[PDB]
């Protein structure tokens, strides 16, 4: 379907997110595993590192702030940077070529509640489909595969039917 594909060369899906709030741990572990070419990172261990004192339900379900995500990157030797938007196709291409990882900070469009839940996902790279469409490839931690995201759209339709707006990004993992 694509005749240009640029992906982080060692990205692999090793674990998936079930009944927990560790999406940002999933995301950062997969990115850091890809860029360092390792398997030392995993969601639970990242969350334990950032939340050493939580146990029980609080440890199971408390996620990470952007600040915590940024501090984890820096702790692991990476010059991570906040981007208060979604990158362009071009920006993903360049980052990907440079073996730098991108974390997606999104929020749910749907809301029963008036609360719009936060979610973190990983960029895997970018491609040009036959016919010219520019797409960014995304790993939602829930999933055993990748989504193809129109690079002009900042709404990500996810595998349970929900929609997440790609609000911001942390690049440089």
């Amino acid at each position: 379907r694509a005749q240009y594909v640029n992906q982080l060369k060692n990205f692999k899906i090793r674990e998936t997110q079930g009944n927990n709030g560790w999406c940002a741990g999933y995301t950062m572990s997969a990115l850091l595993n890809a860029t360092y070419n390792t398997d030392r990172y995993n969601a639970e261990a990242v969350m334990r590192y950032l939340h050493p004192n939580l146990q029980g339900d609080d440890f199971q379900f408390t996620g990470l702030t952007p600040q915590e995500m940024m501090k984890y990157g820096k702790s692991q030797g990476r010059d991570t940077q906040y981007l208060n938007r979604m990158p362009s196709y071009n920006e993903v291409d360049k980052l990907t070529t440079n073996n730098k990882d991108i974390a997606i900070l999104g929020s749910r469009v749907e809301s029963t509640d008036g609360i719009h839940a936060g979610h973190a996902m990983a960029v895997v790279g970018n491609a040009e489909l036959e016919g010219g469409q520019e797409v960014i490839m995304i790993w939602n931690p829930w999933d055993r595969g990748f989504m193809t995201q129109d690079a002009e759209s900042n709404i990500i339709p996810v595998s349970n039917g929900d929609h997440y707006q790609w609000n911001s990004s942390i690049y440089g993992y």
